[PDB]
């Protein structure tokens, strides 16, 4: 028998992962024990990124193995185009429910249906394809009406559930804990889904994709989560001298740094993300850790099922993140513009059986995109002709395939949408606001479709404070990232139909 | 503020509905006090069928306003074609998300997915366009999954709990109750369902569909319900001497007669259904009333959070069920053939506030394709060009349209199927076995596409035992009864584009 | 090699077939020395009818293989659905390039196109799928267009070619030639579209659909096809004592006769066609008699260049008509009604090689949804499971096989289109205006949806004088024959998806 | 009214244009009297080009306003997948008939036809959408079978019409007429076409797209065309000291030069294009220029009737090619490569009544995808969202537009089909085959996917003989292109849903 679980969750950064910090020599600030496991047991990648942000690109991405250039789904609010062959179909088409317990956010092709359908009301919902047994829903209306069932009274406005404790309590960054108990904690909905679903399967093959939305915000945490990390154990966030120096760099940076809103990270909090103190962003960051801590311990539950029917060593299990979060990091707050900590993102990827690399670390560039080819190529599927991504099953065996890619990719489109309108302070049109990135281990290049691009050499200049575009004496090194890049956009052209061929035998097909 | 629910019960005869046994001075042997609240203050409809049967025709018809004449889902396992417009897709037409409980018993279109979906390997799925928020699942997997969740310990073989209670217990007709206490019934399932979905809507407008498999088999009640009727107090099978005449009426009988096994309507059970003894139909009966009961009590409390949270008064409630059952009429168990008791279904409907027509019973000829055209018109909506059926609303205020129906109809196609294979012994091809039904008060006609007719005089023979189709003094009658099936026919070609023209103006269309 | 030359006449009769008239001991009263070829070397079918009427209808079946119960374009002016399969696109599944000349009359599906499309502004245009080499075009535009480039001077408004020649001509019947050159006539021009194909092809497999439009009116005839026939050696037209006895049958016999004008049937003529003297209907015949014998001249110059080129023995030649034309009977022009001489049309098939009953006439009932399963089945191809007609090849080896139909079917429907309107003299809303037909040697019985039915006893009144249907000493065969067409309704429900199953074992396929 | 007339002739260079000649004080070596009057009273576009080649490909962008990076139809013999909107189905939605004589090189797409058609035995056949009226048809069959209905007798391999005459000729470069009188060449055959579309629309609005095959090889004339250039007066042909330094340039040019054969140009010839000496290239220069002349001569006809009718001040004409000809240039022969000749094209637009800028030449860059943008405003459309190309309207009128593109942009994909396979030579798989081409008027980049790229200073190398990207100095140079290259990709994703948006008022679209 064959299980995949495809743990999903949202918004956590790669740099917060115990296994990698350990082999680094670093204080494990955080405790992840049923990572950790995972980790022991399989491969951890640690150069894994998402191709874009935020999360309906990011996950459009992650459900198609295609990077943004090609899927189309280029920021939250815009349609997803029906053509796409999705993770959900193709696990069809090999005999897998496409179980899923989260959500996809993602919009529906306005081709489709009713322009009046209420998916068109909110963000996104779920992706065509895919069978939903624990959804969050519109509005969290799943969560909520499962913690008004189980008995809780909820407020009026029922986000008012991740206020700070205590009437008197300034709403922020907070050291008191949320107004929702563990028990009805929206970890601990995704978990008793994920469960209720295991549990029907009853020892039948499954596929399962359990997201959480922790870590993602309001970064506030259920009892005792909220006071278990202290702020002084926190990483510092990296930052400029303040928040002019560091919107000098780009107009995109100094958009965000503006722009980006307390109230969007902490639950009735009032003022500008920028003007955080070291303080407020340690406290943050504990806060962000108790998050985390709470999804590993609800992994717990979901890995102890798993054992004591006897199926852990049936599973493939893959543990990935949406996207990353700056935390503070560059003044700014969520996943936008083109910052490491936005895109790099944890993968750990457990095999059936015992692992031949159990415990290891690999180097390799690996990109969300991978994701799903690797999902069916396991599964003994074909992977999609358009799939931009590879399998990844070759790291589990061997390790690294001499032609893989030597370069991380990923974009970030900015165009307006509803609740973040940058055009008109950028002065560009709807089709002219996106980037590409192309970076290795020396160099970083961020390239705007019209704005100026920037340069970073990450040995000397890590943090990415120092762009060097513009500098004479890197006209060599920036020409060689843009012709690299500009090789990958001509190789990820759309493959939908460009294998076959017409001809004197009729239709064929070429392979390669 | 405007909300629809639409509960659809599964298996429940229209016979069975207290405040129509009352008005006919007969005695009400079962109890539904809330099924009776929605007759008291709104219209009973006693003269309402489905348009064919089993579950897959039944609600391909009930969603998508067709006949199956046109919707060609003939029989269970038979794909519907996604062209047909549903429930479902109309609702998001109007702005209303299309939540859903239960089942739809609908196989996929294999133009649209891969021929190895494992929705291929049941019944049926769930339809497109709904927005599951309590499914049955396949093979009852959520259903059983929260059982197993609520700490229940489940059999091997999960459909066990159906058993009798006690090792002891012979399977079949029981005064036993299951092995599943109440609290863990299927209905409670529902019923926890509906209530997480209201209360995670918190008073926005919705449509829920709120689905019960009760009182579909097996024939066996969760403790007290099981012991809640005496069989004695039960109406009496009504059947011919012995299965031998029963059959000679009809080909399709004999069919049926001959293969019904008593283990598709109670667990575990061995032998035929036509041998069961008057003793063991009338403790089926009582069994039957007894989850038909467990129903009421749980349709009460979702009345009961409608009117906790006040939206009683602003809810369109329609109550009825996908078909009807034999109980023993004929000889048969279940809903096959053409016999009254399979097609004739409850329906009841309550308008939002105080209703015009409150408590009356309306003789008007109604069918299941008339309740998707009946709730897109109270939300205003266009009702689509293509249904078969028209709106009921007419009926809640001034009562039926001087140019309603005059007659009845209902059709059956007997192709086989995995599990009932009659072609074999009918002698007939695929395509050649269907049937057509037209009825009024005074006659029943029964038109076969290629085994004899048969025609009942419902006054002198109101239970359908004298065929009267081959008797040369009825034959302007049966003349009079085939020649309005075929205008019928003729009526109800698809109309899916036949309202528009070409001409010297270009495209328009013709509205009468 | 195999190729398919599929001649497709338009208005020609049944009875103006000479082969069959001599067979009959008749006077063959008109000259097709070309048909009468394919006649000694094929198979006449003599019971052969078209499914229903007008062109748009009858195309539609004949291209489909389907009752207009299931094709749905209902009238000329009414779109085609674009799901069913059509002959052209079937040809190119076995390899053939489906090349057409004439026209099919054929409007788009509205859901592919642009409601602005000029398509729509025509009585239909080419079906999708076919390849055009000699298309008449929208309003003739291709034929005119080909005139004038041959250097034939057209007058202002380019019909009046179809005026008699002379200016003192009175408009309607005539003596007189038209004001075409035989050069440059319609028939002429397919005729050299079709050389220039085959020409092209140069020896290669061919499919072709040889489209003539004469005998369709206006009834004149270039020189010297006019005066070709006598008028006193024509058959006499059919018709009651006088148009109101003959209109009293029925309202829709009454709506024609009184609404048919002169001028839909001789260019620029007045007044009605139910007041035409014997004479004049004489002389109309005798013009009719001449375009046919155009266009048999014309096949003679195909039939030339596939003897020269050494083809004839490789083709299977099939020639038949859309539709018929009452010609004056009953008071009626043009094909409309349910009358037989508008749906009975000439089937001659001559196989390749030595055909097993060259020279034999076939009475087994045959129906214009059998040409496209009879092409597909020829070339190798599977009948499409939607078709309702059936390959014809048993008739050219063994004979009629013994299950084959025992009834003869058509259908016509009424509803307003733009130059006819009868649904406000009818008083029938649009989804209640058509009949169905069955017939056979003995009975013809005529269902109309909405307005009273007719029967006719062909051996007594073989020309539908006398309606029998509300004859009580009728009623017995009435039933039986609205048994029979019920029975055939059931039988030809939509088979797009209905041999599909779910099941244990998957998707899976019943043949029987 | 309003008409266009879109002529595409095939294979002619942009600087066999005379008027442009001239204006460059230059010898007009070639007479298109026909040509410069368009010229005389229109616009003349200097610095056009198609944005790929060869037919199928260039064809793809002239018909849907799509890079080849967005159309995906790369090379010929590739699909063009459905989704794209063409110019025949945007054409209808204004309400115009797309009439179309000549040809598209379509391929198409799969998952719309059975794997069997016909149309996949071919380079390509007629775009779905567009109205055929005079079709050069799969294999010229439509010219030849024209021919033969002529009554001119062709040889057994009909192509051999195209050998020089004389039974002694050496197949090549040749100074004797081909075997086909004039009266009997293709390009009579396309204009008689469109003198029979024009008079059967008798003065009704028109769109023509008016397609002409010359001057496309055999390089071969009809009597007198053959004769009418002497060699010396040809331009010489511009290439490198010897084929072997000529393709040191780069593996790509090493393979075109390596590979192209003369049989491929001249009918029946034999041995590699590169070899052909200075006499022989300048033969078949004054051969093209023949056929050209052909062309306008025939053009003549078209635009006689045009003013015999009134039409002429009614009309857009756009006179444009598909794409050039190397014609000897770099040791080359067709359109291929990266090099100028293979990509700049004439265009020349002449709107209707007395235009602004009559006689001017425009230096602004344009590209074939702008074409289609252009008509559609011009008869009064939105230009579809998808379009990468920019309508030309504003400069018949008043100029360039001040935010107009900057520089000039193609694409070429050689991915291995059936007649030319570089990929074993390259070592390259069939995803990484392309590359894209940015110029301005002073330098010119050439990125390949995955071989080097070149780079070029025109005005001291016009004719790109010294590749710069590699020099050291021009780093900061070959960086700037790239950047805007990278940028381009960047500008021009897909545009499908784009500009949707999902939000709390319900879908929306963005319009800036």
């Amino acid at each position: 028998k064959k299980n995949v679980l495809l743990i999903v969750v949202d918004q956590w950064r790669a740099d917060f992962v115990p296994h990698v910090l350990r082999a680094d020599g670093k204080i494990d600030f955080l405790k992840t024990p049923n990572l950790d496991r995972l980790c022991r047991e399989g491969v951890t990648f640690r150069n894994h990124v998402t191709t874009c942000v935020p999360a309906g690109p990011a996950r459009a991405s992650l459900l198609t193995g295609l990077y943004l250039m090609n899927h189309r789904a280029v920021q939250n609010t815009v349609p997803l185009d029906q053509r796409h062959l999705n993770l959900g179909k193709a696990l069809r088409g090999v005999g897998y429910d496409p179980a899923l317990i989260g959500y996809t956010t993602t919009v529906p092709d306005p081709r489709t249906t009713s322009p009046n359908d209420p998916r068109f009301r909110v963000l996104g919902d779920l992706m065509d394809g895919f069978h939903p047994v624990g959804a969050f829903e519109p509005n969290m209306e799943g969560y909520f009406g499962w913690v008004a069932q189980n008995g809780f009274d909820l407020p009026e406005h029922r986000p008012d559930i991740w206020l700070p404790e205590g009437e008197d309590a300034v709403a922020g960054a907070t050291d008191r804990p949320s107004r929702i108990p563990k028990e009805f904690s929206d970890s601990t909905f995704f978990t008793e889904r994920a469960l209720t679903y295991l549990k029907g399967r009853d020892g039948k093959p499954f596929f399962l994709h359990l997201g959480y939305y922790r870590p993602h915000p309001p970064f506030v945490a259920s009892a005792p989560y909220h006071a278990m990390y202290r702020p002084e154990d926190m990483p510092a966030p990296i930052r400029a001298a303040n928040p002019d120096i560091e919107a000098a760099q780009h107009p995109l940076m100094k958009f965000y740094v503006d722009s980006i809103r307390r109230g969007s990270f902490f639950q009735g909090a009032e003022g500008s993300g920028a003007t955080l103190d070291e303080a407020e962003l340690r406290q943050m960051r504990a806060t962000y850790c108790g998050l985390i801590t709470e999804v590993d311990d609800c992994l717990g539950r979901v890995f102890s099922y798993l054992d004591e029917t006897g199926q852990w060593d049936d599973t493939l299990i893959i543990f990935t993140s949406d996207h990353g979060e700056q935390l503070g990091d560059h003044h700014l707050l969520g996943k936008i513009g083109y910052n490491d900590p936005s895109f790099r993102i944890p993968l750990v990827i457990k095999d059936a059986g015992e692992n031949a690399r159990a415990g290891a670390i690999e180097s390799g560039f690996t990109e969300s995109i991978d994701v799903m080819p690797t999902i069916l190529d396991w599964l003994g599927g074909k992977i999609p002709h358009a799939c931009d991504g590879l399998s990844l099953l070759p790291f589990l065996s061997e390790g690294r395939p001499q032609d893989w890619r030597t370069e991380l990719h990923y974009e970030y489109d900015f165009r307006d949408v509803y609740y973040s309108e940058p055009q008109s302070f950028l002065g560009l049109g709807m089709n002219d606001c996106s980037l590409c990135v192309i970076q290795d281990e020396r160099y970083k290049y961020v390239h705007f479709a019209a704005l100026p691009p920037l340069f970073f050499d990450l040995r000397h200049d890590p943090n990415e404070f120092t762009n060097l575009a513009d500098d004479p004496a890197y006209a060599a090194l920036v020409r060689d990232y843009a012709q690299k890049a500009l090789s990958w956009r001509l190789k990820h052209a759309d493959r939908t139909l460009t294998h076959y061929r017409s001809g004197p035998e009729g239709l064929s097909e070429r392979s390669h």
